[PDB]
């Protein structure tokens, strides 16, 4: 038994643990991104502990992850991309989303360069699985508006510069819980400074989500 993890986005060898509530990340190019979160851990553990899924251990080359599925009866994920990318730019201008739950059904295309009414239009398109309780869904809303303003207000103090790192926003279907956590440490770099880029994509985002948030 290997069983392939349903992945959102990216292209890294991603299984099931042999165990619950664990998936296997391969690192592919290095071990940068076991690198990045022992100096997490080390430097900055109330930032790993809040915003990041729990790193178990390693094996050979294989990350044991914390699976921010696992607790979902029906989850629905979507992947934005808010660290700098390796050489385009942003396909909706601070961030990316690379993907989604169901996304095929709305024409999604990761490549394709977004107007900010798009944008808009496929984060309303990952919520209606959350479906007709208008309540529900601003509630989901407002716990990520919690967490990512606390983020974006901690990264303030943090001397990393988060390259190629992605958010992971979750819902049950039903919306009776909800997350978001930061994933992929292995472009991650040190740096004297706070990453200012980063910090801009997640205050877009909070923009975004408290626009929606109130919307008659
Ligand atoms: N800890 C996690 N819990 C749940 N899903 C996860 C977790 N980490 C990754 N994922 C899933 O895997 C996908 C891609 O993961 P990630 O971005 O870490 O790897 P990647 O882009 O394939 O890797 P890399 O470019 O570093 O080789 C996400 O879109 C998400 O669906």
């Amino acid at each position: 038994s290997i069983r392939i993890f349903p992945r959102i986005a990216g292209r890294s060898y991603i299984i099931y643990g042999q165990t619950s509530g664990i998936i296997c990340k391969r690192m592919e190019k290095s071990d940068n991104e076991f690198v990045i979160y022992n100096y997490i851990s080390e430097h900055y553990d109330k930032f790993l502990k809040k915003y990041v899924p729990k790193l178990y251990g390693k094996n050979n080359d294989m990350l044991l992850l914390e699976d921010l599925t696992y607790n979902y009866n029906n989850p629905n994920v979507m992947d934005v991309k808010i660290g700098a990318r390796k050489r385009k730019s942003h396909t909706s201008g601070f961030f990316s989303i690379r993907g989604y739950t169901n996304s095929h059904d709305y024409k999604f295309d990761p490549d394709e360069y977004l107007t900010s009414e798009s944008t808009i239009n496929h984060i309303k398109n990952f919520m209606e699985a959350g479906g007709e309780n208008r309540d529900k869904t601003k509630q989901v809303l407002l716990k990520w508006i919690m967490k990512l303003s606390e983020l974006a207000n901690d990264l303030f103090e943090i001397n990393l510069k988060f390259d190629g790192v992605s958010l992971i926003f979750i819902y049950d279907d039903d919306c009776s819980k909800c997350d978001v956590n930061v994933v992929d440490f292995s472009r991650v770099k040190l740096i004297d400074t706070n990453d200012q880029m980063t910090i801009s994509a997640v205050t877009n985002l909070i923009k975004i989500l408290s626009e929606l948030a109130d919307n008659p």
